[PDB]
């Protein structure tokens, strides 16, 4: 045909049809997406912007190959999903910092609410990492909802919502990483917090413009980039490459650390996360809280 939403299906390799709006159908579309657009900031460790719009977003990942932060990626997939003809709701969130002990103060977080025949879910492309659902979360209040990565858990509580994991045990084979900044340790990890208001994405620019220059920002601090796997999740992280293997053996993930050299950067994120950039990165492996 030519038309957009067909190139968006072509680079996420969704060769199947898309006539049944169904959980089924939904499930399929987020996990093509999360295994083919990766979560990453690299623009902004290339000295280049996070553009916020669609036609820049659409551009960068089904053109150019790139992936985005959540404003980016939840943004394409709301437009992809909303043209397929779901009913979609734009959401904005808070994320958990173990430091901190607390939900960012600022609304960092887009993802957005599906509506399928009486259920509601929502659906997050851009979490990344061991925190990236598989599979829309109902929205259920204390219900246990298992998946690939972890089990997930949403809870209600005055207005708010709370998504929240249970992890696995860790198996770390290379042990000089060990004490890495990157390793959350607990199995109960709060996630982010969110409530149902009904966003546009203007609502995110203010975030979006500081979140690219602050100091404070996670964003400025480290550079990443995250893909799932048929069975797991590759996360570089500055000069640190990691691939975890989520229920390898027993409850428990393994997760594979190796150090790169600024050379072998460039040939990694093609072969493992399909990136080309368009100047040279500079990675970043600052001291701001970002777990794999
Ligand atoms: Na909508």
């Amino acid at each position: 045909s030519g038309s957009d939403i067909e190139a968006y299906l072509e680079r996420i390799g969704y060769k199947k049809s898309r006539n049944k709006l169904d959980l089924e159908t939904l499930t399929d579309i987020l996990q093509h997406q999360i295994r083919a657009v990766p979560f990453e900031n690299l623009n902004i460790h290339c000295g280049d912007a996070m553009d916020l719009g669609l036609e820049a977003i659409f551009d960068q990942v089904v053109r150019r190959n790139r992936g985005g932060w959540c404003l980016q990626v939840n943004h394409l997939l709301y437009w992809a999903l909303t043209t397929i003809g779901f009913e979609t709701t734009m959401l904005g969130g808070y994320v958990y910092s173990t430091p901190a002990k607390k939900y960012s103060t600022g609304m960092i977080h887009l993802l957005l609410q599906v509506t399928i025949d009486g259920r509601n879910y929502i659906v997050d492309a851009g979490s990344g990492r061991s925190y990236q659902m598989w599979q829309p979360l109902e929205l259920i209040s204390g219900k246990d909802q298992p998946q690939v990565p972890c089990v997930f858990r949403l809870t209600e509580e005055n207005g708010f919502w709370y998504l929240d994991q249970i992890r696995r045990e860790q198996y770390i084979p290379n042990e000089e990483f060990l004490h890495s900044d990157l390793l959350e340790d607990s199995k109960y990890r709060k996630i982010y917090s969110f409530t149902l208001k009904p966003r546009t994405i203007e609502d995110f620019e203010s975030m979006n413009t500081y979140l690219q220059t602050s100091p404070s920002s996670v964003f400025t601090s480290k550079s990443f980039c995250s893909l799932q796997t048929p069975d797991g999740v590759h996360c570089l992280v500055g000069f640190t490459l990691t691939h975890r293997r989520f229920n390898y053996k027993d409850n428990t993930d393994l997760i594979e650390f190796k150090t790169l050299s600024e050379e072998e950067i460039e040939k990694v994120l093609k072969n493992i996360f399909n990136i080309s950039l368009q100047r040279k990165l500079v990675p970043k492996h600052g001291d701001r809280f970002f777990t794999i």
